[PDB]
C-alpha cells in the first residue's frame, strides 16, 4: 500500500524498472533515454503517488510518457529529486513561494494528497529550500507583499534583511521572512502582520 | 498562414490543428510527425510581428494550450498527447511600457485552469489561451495595469468574508471617496484561493491592506 525510496546514483533505467516493480505498469524506453538519477522520499507514497514522483523524475532529465493502450513510452522531450512533506501549510500554497528558489534546471511540483513537494535541485540547495519550508509551516495562510526593486539586487536585499533581523537592528520586524526571487528581481516578504508590515518598509528603504 | 512584417503576424481562425503544425513546418522548417490522436481546432492571432523564435514559443503555446507536446521517437520530431470549452483562441498581447513579467501575477486570477499563459520577454508580449470574448476582457485590464507606474503588491487571504463582497465594498469605498489614505490603490479578486491582491502607491496600498484587514473580521 505504500512505500519508501532511496535510490542513490542510479541509472534512470533501474528507476524506470523499480517503477515497474512498484506500480505494475510496464514501459517501453526509447533507446536515447539515459542518466544518473538519485530520488528520496523519506515520507510513505501511494500507489498514485509513486507514479506522480516518476513523472517528476522524468521530467526534471527531459523525459516525456505517452499512453500506448497497456504500456506507457517513456521518450526524451547530478540532480536529486527529493519528497518534502510538510506539516500544517497546505502544500499548493507552498509552491508559489518556493518557485522563485528553484533553478530553470530544477523541479518544482505538488503532491497535494501526501501534502507534500518534489524537488529537483542540486543536494545543497535542497537542504537550504528545506530550512526555508521549515520556517514557512504553519497552519494559517500565509498573507504576503511583493517588491520589485528598481536599484537593488535581491540577494544582496535578502542578506541584509536576515542579516538586520538576526543581529537585532530590525527592531519590529522580528519574525518577518524575506524571499528572494533573483529572476525577476524581487522581495517576497512573509510573517505576521506588524513584524511583516515592518519589514516591507525596511526593504522598501534599501531600494532609494 | 504567417504573414512577412525576418517577422510574422498571424490571424488564424478555426483552423484545424494540423493546418497550424504545417504553416510552423513551413516558416521553420522544422519536421513534425503527428501522432495520429492529435486533433482539435484552433485559433491563433498575432498583431505584433514576431520573430522565428517568438513564433516557435507561441507554437509550443498552442500545443500545450491542447493538450499536446513535441518529443523525439525514432530520429524525429513528433508531436503527442501530453498525460475545456470547443473554442480556444491562443492569443498575443504586446505590452507597450510595463515589462511583461511584473503584469503575469496580476492577470492570472483571470486565466481559468483550462487556459494558458506564457511570458514572450524579447517581444514583452503575453501569450494568452481563452475563449475570444474572455480574452478581449484581459486585454482592457492589462493596458489599464500597463499605465500604472509600480506592479508592486500585498496579498490577503481572506478566512471568513467572501472575496466578491470584499472586493465591491473595497472598491465603492474608494470610487465614494470613504477609504480615507487608500485613494489611488486598486483590488484584484482571486477567487480560486478567495484572496485579494492589493495593488498602488507605498502608503495608499499600506492603508488599503489595513482597510481590507477590518472586511474579514
Ligand atoms: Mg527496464
Amino acid at each position: 500500500a505504500h512505500w519508501t525510496i532511496n535510490l542513490k546514483d542510479a541509472d534512470i533505467r533501474e528507476f524506470i524498472d523499480q517503477i515497474s516493480e512498484i506500480t505494475g505498469e510496464t514501459f517501453v524506453v526509447d533507446p536515447r533515454v539515459k542518466g544518473q538519477v538519485s530520488v528520496v522520499s523519506k515520507a510513505q507514497l501511494s500507489l498514485s503517488e509513486v507514479y506522480q514522483l516518476f513523472l517528476s523524475v522524468m521530467s526534471t532529465h527531459g523525459f516525456t510518457v505517452v499512453a500506448q493502450g497497456d504500456q506507457a513510452r517513456i521518450v526524451p522531450n547530478r540532480l536529486e529529486t527529493r519528497v518534502i512533506q510538510v506539516q500544517q501549510s497546505p502544500v499548493s500554497e507552498l509552491i508559489p513561494l518556493i518557485r522563485p528558489l528553484v533553478p530553470q534546471y530544477g523541479h518544482l511540483a505538488a503532491v497535494p494528497s501526501a501534502n507534500a513537494l518534489i524537488i529537483s535541485d542540486r543536494s545543497a540547495n535542497i537542504a537550504r529550500i528545506e530550512d526555508v519550508i521549515r520556517q514557512l509551516d504553519q497552519k494559517g495562510s500565509h498573507d504576503y507583499s511583493v517588491i520589485n526593486l528598481r536599484y537593488g539586487w535581491v540577494m544582496d536585499a535578502a542578506e541584509v534583511l536576515n542579516n538586520a533581523m538576526s543581529r537585532g537592528q530590525a527592531k519590529g520586524a522580528a519574525g518577518a521572512q524575506v524571499i528572494a526571487d533573483a529572476r525577476t528581481n524581487r522581495l517576497i516578504i512573509l510573517g505576521p502582520p506588524q513584524a511583516r508590515a515592518k519589514l516591507v518598509q525596511l526593504a522598501q528603504s534599501l531600494d532609494t
